[PDB]
């Protein structure tokens, strides 16, 4: 009974969503909209109040972009998103101002997630918090489908062994800070000092708060002795490194979230048995390309569309795997190309700002464009204008 359900399209479907983050919540709510008679419920391992990170950048003013999760809220303005049109690359303490690609929409992660949870509950999707998911065999025997949307937390779950992740740990160490400095432009700040290489990724996301992600190379992390330093001492050191940008503003990290090597989680299949993966759980990519939540939304929408079709679950999950895996691997490659550029920027500091901007702008040049694949996926997920649904 770990076999994937078969035969016909099911009007009677019992689905568990493991994880109450953007991927799980967009999926659960969009799926319940498409199939109002299905039994969809969410379990979340953490307390309701726990939400990691500070702000996120998202594409466009809502609701222009179907990949922006704010586009799925009736009052996104209540979260006071911040709209950024300019990018400031700081190199050798010299600023270079330029236009962004799409309006960047910075918003608090906590309020985004809480609004999508409340939407899910209002539509009749139950969420159970502090719920360690049951064993595989329990879930297989209790559910028709298990949608695994639990982020990079792979060791917390026992899935079929075909779904075993490939883990790669980044060379830089990073920490996700919040600060009361206000960055009205998206800031990418390169600062080498006697300990090593430090990069700051900063943007305002509320009236009062900015995200300030800091990564450093292994030389900087060892020389600055950041592992032995306390949370406060490390934050004091980093605030001194970035005093030109922060002024006298401080840096805070979230509970239990400290310095990390970025975990690029990859899979070789999106689905097995009753289990199908979306969002970071299917594929994670370095945050330096700004696509994580966008991928969470687009993968969720893709799975909803395949499960909405008049086909059996096995054919639907196969359809998802064959559409989602190529997108996820393209995302991974773009994110890796960016991640690798940041791991080696210490070997590029002699360049001018204009030339470092050009190197940064070219770091994904050899890959097919990620946006082309995203748009193609949304074209499918959103449906097309045709009297009768048919294959293209
Ligand atoms: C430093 C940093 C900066 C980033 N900046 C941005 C940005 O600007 N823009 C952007 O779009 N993205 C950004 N991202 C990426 C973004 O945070 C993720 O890509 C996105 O949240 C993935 O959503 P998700 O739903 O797949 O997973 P998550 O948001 O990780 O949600 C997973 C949920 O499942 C829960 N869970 C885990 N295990 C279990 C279990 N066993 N049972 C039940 N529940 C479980 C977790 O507690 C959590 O609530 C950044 C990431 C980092 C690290
Ligand atoms: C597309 C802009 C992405 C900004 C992101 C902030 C974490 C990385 O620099």
């Amino acid at each position: 009974s770990g076999l994937v359900p078969r035969g016909s399209h099911m009007a009677s479907m019992k689905i568990l969503v493991i994880g109450a983050g953007p991927a799980g919540l967009i999926f659960a709510s969009q799926m319940k909209q498409a199939q109002p008679g299905w039994d969809i419920s969410i379990v979340e391992k953490n307390t309701q109040e726990e939400v990691l990170g500070w702000g996120v950048v998202l594409p466009g003013r809502p609701p222009r972009h179907p990949a922006n999760p704010l586009s799925y809220l009736e009052q996104p303005e209540r979260l006071n998103p911040q709209y950024l049109e300019e990018f400031k690359l700081v190199h050798h303490d010299q600023p270079n101002l330029m236009s962004t690609g799409v309006t960047l929409c910075g918003v608090e992660r906590r309020g985004l997630v809480q609004a999508l949870r409340a939407k899910c509950v209002a539509a009749g999707i139950a969420i159970s918090y502090e719920t360690p998911p049951a064993s595989q065999a329990q879930l297989e025997a209790e559910y028709d489908l298990v949608v695994v949307a639990n982020g990079v937390n792979h060791k917390t779950l026992q899935l079929p062994p075909s779904l075993a992740p490939q883990i790669d740990f980044g060379r830089n160490k990073y920490i996700w800070y919040g600060t009361t400095q206000l960055f009205d432009q998206m800031n990418l700040v390169f600062r080498s000092n006697a300990q090593g290489m430090f990069i700051g990724h900063a943007y305002r996301y509320s009236d009062t708060m900015s995200t300030f992600v800091v990564e450093c190379d292994e030389q900087a992390y060892a020389r600055a002795e950041l592992e032995m330093r306390s949370e406060r001492d490390a934050a004091a050191y980093i605030a001194k490194v970035f005093e030109a940008e922060l002024g006298g503003h401080a840096l805070v990290s979230q509970p239990g979230q400290g310095w990390r090597n970025f975990m690029t989680l990859s899979r070789e299949r999106a689905c097995e048995g009753k289990f199908v993966l979306i969002g970071d759980a299917l594929q994670s990519g370095h945050f330096s390309i700004g696509h994580g939540t966008t991928m969470a939304v687009v993968l969720a929408l893709l799975l909803v569309k395949t499960l909405s079709a008049d086909t059996d679950p096995v054919a639907a999950l196969d359809n998802f795997n064959a559409r989602a895996l190529p997108l996820a691997h393209l995302f991974r490659d773009h994110a890796n190309s960016s991640r690798l550029w940041f791991e080696s920027v210490a070997e590029r500091m002699e360049l001018s700002n204009a030339d470092l901007t050009a190197s940064f702008d070219a770091r994904r040049k050899d890959l097919p464009p990620l946006q082309d694949a995203l748009m193609a996926s949304l074209g499918y997920a959103l449906g097309r204008l045709e009297h009768h649904h048919h294959h293209h």
